[PDB]
């Protein structure tokens, strides 16, 4: 029997006999296709080991008809879905069948439940784990940890109600010595009021890892005495207090665009005991254009003969070795430099969020054991507000959307060289990795969901909602790496070069029946 399992809450929708899937590896096989609120499952029992194809809806980015009337071929008239992981997934209909239209319809359905008044998965998905992923991270332990409150850095509650910054957390660190009316006033020098705070502190040192938003320069020289008190502040606190490093991750021509637009950087004249430094980390729209390129070349068939030159091509390796190199300067910086740095980009969330996690895992070894990486995720990303929902489209049927870029894709891909350049520093495993970017998409557990950490408070997520973590913790050992633990020299620093980094086989060319 052809059925697809059904996970708690998950029903079927629509159900289609005899519809044939064009494996482009292995030919033609027909089968039975279903679609469920959650899945599109195809199955035919015309092979041994039954033949089944399992992808969650929210990986589907488009339904296309193939063919029509006058398509007197032979698998030629039917349905094409355009997916986010690397693939595009195809099926024949026979026109006298009539199930083409249902099904195109009730895939329009539920991949795209947002865009149809429906829910996503996640709000329906009613099962239960042991362990509950919502109470894993602990702003204030974290901080704790980090040895966070401290004389040199306060917390204060100025955002609680997220009316310093809505696009933040409820739990700020800045300098000891910042009143929280001057906060008030960074946040109107900064855009959208994400003002720099603290993200990780040396142990030894004091050295700091701070982040924010571009400084609404403009086209005239605009400043703010307060802001670069600010910074000042930030620089007093590191008891071999050298001078301060601002990486900003755009390059030089971008920051300078965005400074006639409003924006702008921090100037020489401006922030003095201040080295700024760029990054040149291309925009969401260069990184998704990127990956199409890559989708392109590495989907169905891979020419082997321009392979290299082809990948070089699309400047993927190359985004990933700009992001590891600017993250790595960052960490340096800092281990070695005993520097503060304050790291921002223009909005300073995505880009931003790729730097400082990736610096913190190569500075902090917490990070790296498979509860401190989901900490790091939801510290960093979610917590910071990276804007999910908006990168990724989650049920909505606008693909053309502008806003979506793999930019934590990018940052996972990172992650994945430096378990691959070392083998034992980390406690989660590739499949770990993977399982992530598969939910990223998959909209099963509220974890990606929304846009800010407000946001996903007013939804009530850890109530309406699964956290993957729950699922993953409850399961560890197929997350767990067996050769970690000796990782007892405790900075990473991983080499970013086209000769080092490589192209992450196992997610993007994983569908070959090889
Ligand atoms: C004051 C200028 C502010 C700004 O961001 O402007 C630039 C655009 O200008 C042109 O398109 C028109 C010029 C007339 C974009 O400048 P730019 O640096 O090229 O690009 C940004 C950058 O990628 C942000 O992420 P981050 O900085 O955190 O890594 C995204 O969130 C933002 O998109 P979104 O949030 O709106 O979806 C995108 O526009």
């Amino acid at each position: 029997m052809e059925e697809p399992p059904l996970l708690p809450g998950e029903n079927i929708k629509d159900m289609a006999k005899d519809v044939t899937y064009i494996c482009p590896f292995t030919g033609a096989v027909r089968g039975t296709l279903t679609v469920t609120n959650y899945r599109l499952y195809f199955k035919s029992m015309e092979r041994d080991p039954p033949f089944v194809l399992d992808a969650s809806l929210g990986v589907i980015n488009r339904v296309e008809k193939i063919g029509g009337a006058s398509s007197r071929g032979e698998n030629s008239y039917g349905l094409e879905t355009v997916c986010k992981d690397i693939r595009n997934l195809r099926f024949a209909h026979k026109p006298e069948g009539r199930t083409r239209r249902s099904i195109f319809e009730n895939l329009m359905k539920y991949a795209f439940p947002v865009s149809n008044n429906l829910p996503l998965f996640a709000f329906e998905y009613k099962e239960v784990f042991p362990e509950n992923g919502w109470k894993l991270y602990d702003p204030l332990l974290e901080y704790r940890r980090q040895g966070i409150p401290n004389e040199s850095w306060r917390i204060t509650k100025i955002n609680e109600r997220y009316e310093l910054c809505d696009t933040y957390p409820a739990l700020l660190v800045v300098p000891a010595n910042i009143p929280d009316e001057e906060l008030k006033r960074v946040a109107s020098f900064r855009s959208r009021g994400r003002i720099p705070v603290l993200s990780w502190i040396h142990p030894e040192s004091q050295a700091t890892i701070t982040r924010c938003s571009q400084p609404m320069v403009g086209v005239s020289g605009k400043r703010s005495k307060e802001d670069e008190k600010y910074l000042q502040a930030i620089m007093d606190s590191n008891a071999q207090s050298h001078k301060i490093f601002i990486f900003d991750a755009r390059p030089s021509v971008n920051a300078v665009a965005n400074k006639a637009k409003g924006g702008g950087y921090e100037s020489e004249d401006a922030y003095q005991n201040a080295e700024l430094v760029f990054l040149d980390i291309h925009n969401i729209h260069v990184m998704r254009e990127s990956l199409r390129k890559l989708k392109e070349i590495v989907y169905p068939n891979i020419e082997e003969t321009h392979w290299l030159s082809n990948l070089e091509s699309t400047h993927w390796l190359e985004h990933i070795k700009l992001i590891l190199a600017g993250a790595l300067r960052i960490a340096d910086k800092v281990e070695s430099g005993k520097t503060s740095v304050v790291v921002h980009s223009s909005d300073g969330w995505d880009r931003t969020a790729q730097l400082t996690s990736l610096a913190m895992l190569m500075l902090d070894g917490y990070y790296r054991t498979i509860r401190g990486f989901e900490v790091l995720v939801e510290k960093e990303w979610l917590s910071f507000g990276h804007r999910f929902q908006l990168r990724v489209g989650h049920g909505d049927k606008n693909h053309a959307d502008a806003d979506r870029s793999p930019v934590f894709l990018q940052f996972i891909d990172c992650v994945w060289q430096m378990t691959r350049q070392f083998p034992t520093a980390f406690e989660f495993n590739e499949y770990f990795l993977i399982t992530i970017l598969d939910h990223l998409y998959s909209c099963l557990f509220g974890t990606f969901l929304c846009n800010s950490e407000q946001q996903r408070g007013k939804e009530n997520l850890p109530k309406r909602t699964v956290s993957l973590w729950s699922y993953i913790n409850s399961q560890l050992e197929d997350f767990t790496n067996p050769l970690y633990g000796s990782y007892s020299n405790h900075v990473l620093y991983p080499v970013a070069s086209m000769r080092h980094l490589e192209l992450w086989v196992g997610y993007y060319i994983r569908w070959n029946p090889r």
